[PDB]
């Protein structure tokens, strides 16, 4: 019996637990500071591009056949440029980027900073300036991992406790600086981007630095923002705690259908051009110009995602509009993300969850009105629900919605909805979206040679 | 060369990600409910014993030495009855419990549900009703551990996934039923109670059910009381963000002296024990009687801990009062926990951090008048710093302080204090407490075999 040998090894691996090197605890601060500055510069650039694009319609608001075309081509040229830089200089920039960092924490998909920083930072700037539904989360995790890998390659410190830690600190502080949520950025690393099938050794004490040294460099510049500002909705008593289970299983039915939709659209938009860079560039231009035009005509369907959370959680939408800005929002998120643009998916699904949530509340206050409900609670219940039924990160979903909204009282409706999402989106037969995209792009590389 | 086999093994086990069997995913709800309904029956029992012990003290209120004699003996008896059952029927019941469950998740220290439940639930009841300074979650996490092996044994679930997940989903639901924090139990299972150096398939969905099915039981039976209710302390702007790092440095120097004292006091009390069960029971009765005597006169020295948090996070204590509370509370916390008694160190350190935080704030508001400070912020930021400089579970400490106080608007001072504590506690050379106690227990096990 070698269990005595295993116990004798454990009794001396248990004393030296959580003792990380000073070199890693000093390089993590510089990684966090550089990714915080890069995320602040990216946010300032996309804000300046949106402002300079909106400051021409006001200059020429006299004729619709010219105004629509000026809103079209100025929103299409930036998207065309952002598609071109990605499909010429770095083909691993297209898409979200959480697949590539999740792969690079497993030593497949070799991570680069030669040509992934100055391609993603300008392609995401172009394809989020001209307003399309992309979300500023994908092109900051990839600008987070490569900054840490650049720091490690410059300062020439070797080992294997370093290549996995300075690559996850950057990927944590690239999400703790795009959302101003210092906890969701580390709970994404803890249970979604860590390699889930073998024992790895990253240090939470060195991811915990970097996240703070990037959040402080966020809060220096972007002061008093508070990007969602709905405050103190009504609490949800234990009598009406069972409608959120029906909301959960509705989101869990919907989730895998959305996953099959985007994983079919990635192959359907592929065969319309056949991999050619010129037809890819023209398709990206025509798919960015349409969402730039819809960013002015009916401007609460296509663009951003955070513009219509507070005017739909506690407020007014006559339910015809609430069906319209769900159907149009799905048919434009499936185009702007599956077309191959360098953008995220988080902010589209955070906007996509709350519309269906407040649409469920708009009928839950109608049927059985003895509960004295209000249709604002179901929006925050269903914010982090499609994010939990399509990615299977319910802890990150619950923590992120608790961070950006600050309504702690309905944590049991949030937990119940985000858990009844996954408990039926597993049995229906769906797969987590990043762990499907990574397996598809690993099979596409393994089927070569 | 083996990268091809590694990739073809990654793809197949990556496509079937997060698919847990229904036989585990249904027993998780039963083990959640059977520990929520038996943790509210521990909370109500200790509250009933505290109420009857206080009410018997009123029945004679004229003869003061006879009154103090009754207040001494009626706590010494309920301490002796809680010490005797532990030293007679379960030698692993005393202490805290979280070392024993962290051991049992790594296949040493076997869980014994026929004699850890009806001695913990009837000994922690007595030794916490007797007015000793011990946490509530200590006798609840171990009960959650030994309920999961009961469910698995009486439903004869085979396989190795189930005995590793039904322990964790009971130990999370016990801690969430103790604090009414349904986000602290899972985030304590993930980063501290998990096996650190191996790979273990604890299902996050199975531990994320159970915590909700125990929080629902706690909210159903226990009506809204909000056991810590400090309300809306002011926000800390970015200019005054450098004082909390100094507070963290003070906590990180104090932490690894507290660890050395609590590990030396065990040997000091064991030397006067000698292992004899009569000397054990008599010494436990004397210490429980001293805590019951200090519960009546100067009622802030002993106690559960949660009595003085909403009265110390408002600044109406004097500095001499705060230093007397701290000095005569560290002594009784050491003397009551290091003797061996079924109660956690978690809530005594959660209430021991707030006094040092406000003793720092009461000089921070007087030495820098140009900041417009408020001494409650330093107390609410130092509430969870001894948990991060002694146990080294800083994410669990920060999450739990956010859950029990609902003051989100300052989280950079909390996340700086809880991290500048653990850095300057690592650079002093102290071990985490639950990974020192299990090492001493395995050393005492490996005497001669």
């Amino acid at each position: 019996q070698a269990a005595r040998l295993r116990r004798r090894q454990l009794i001396r691996q248990l004393l030296e637990r959580d003792k990380t090197p000073l070199a890693i605890l000093f390089m993590a601060a510089v990684v966090g500071t550089l990714v915080g500055l890069a995320a602040v510069a990216f946010d300032k650039g996309v804000a300046w591009l949106q402002n300079q694009r909106m400051g021409a319609l006001v200059h020429t608001a006299d004729n619709y056949p010219l105004l629509l075309t000026v809103a079209f081509l100025c929103s299409a040229v930036l998207a065309m440029f952002g598609y071109f830089l990605v499909r010429k200089y770095a083909p691993e920039a297209g898409g979200s980027g959480i697949p590539e960092i999740e792969g690079a924490l497993e030593d497949q998909r070799p991570v680069r900073w030669w040509r992934v920083l100055p391609v993603k930072f300008f392609g995401g700037l172009g394809t989020l300036g001209g307003g399309m539904v992309l979300g500023r989360e994908g092109p900051t995790v990839q600008i987070g991992g490569n900054i840490g890998r650049m720091v490690l390659d410059i300062f020439r410190l070797k080992g294997d406790e370093a290549r996995h830690t300075l690559l996850a600190t950057g990927a944590a502080a690239g999400l703790a600086a795009a959302f101003n949520a210092p906890l969701a950025g580390i709970l994404f690393i803890i249970e979604e981007m860590r390699p889930q099938f073998r024992y790895t050794l990253i240090s939470i004490k060195a991811v915990f630095i970097g996240v703070i040294m990037s959040t402080i460099m966020y809060r220096i510049f972007n002061h008093e923002v508070a990007l969602i500002d709905v405050g103190k909705l009504s609490d949800a008593p234990l009598n009406t705690l069972w409608l959120y289970l029906i909301l959960g299983i509705i989101f869990g039915i919907f989730g895998p259908i959305f996953n099959k939709w985007v994983l079919g659209m990635q192959d359907l938009l592929h065969r319309v051009h056949g991999g050619n860079i010129t037809k890819w560039v023209l398709m990206g231009g025509a798919i960015g110009g349409l969402c730039g035009l819809l960013g002015f005509v009916a401007p609460a369907t296509s663009g951003g995602g955070f513009n219509l959370i507070p005017i739909a959680t506690a407020g007014n939408f006559s339910m015809g509009m609430l069906v319209f800005i769900f159907v149009a929002r799905v048919i434009t998120t499936l185009l702007c993300f599956s077309s191959g643009a360098p953008g995220g998916i988080f902010a589209p699904m955070l906007a996509l969850g709350t519309v269906l949530g407040t649409a469920f509340g708009m009928v839950a206050v109608e049927l059985f009105p003895q509960y004295h409900l209000e249709a604002g609670t179901f929006a925050i219940a269903g914010m982090g629900a499609l994010l939990a039924a399509s990615i299977r990160a319910p802890l990150t979903g619950i923590i992120l919605v608790l961070e950006m909204t600050d309504n702690y009282q309905l944590i049991l409706p949030m937990i119940i909805t985000g858990l009844g999402a996954t408990l039926l989106a597993q049995f229906t037969g769906g797969k987590p979206l990043y762990s499907a995209i990574l397996a598809r792009t690993l099979a596409k590389q393994e089927a070569e040679q």
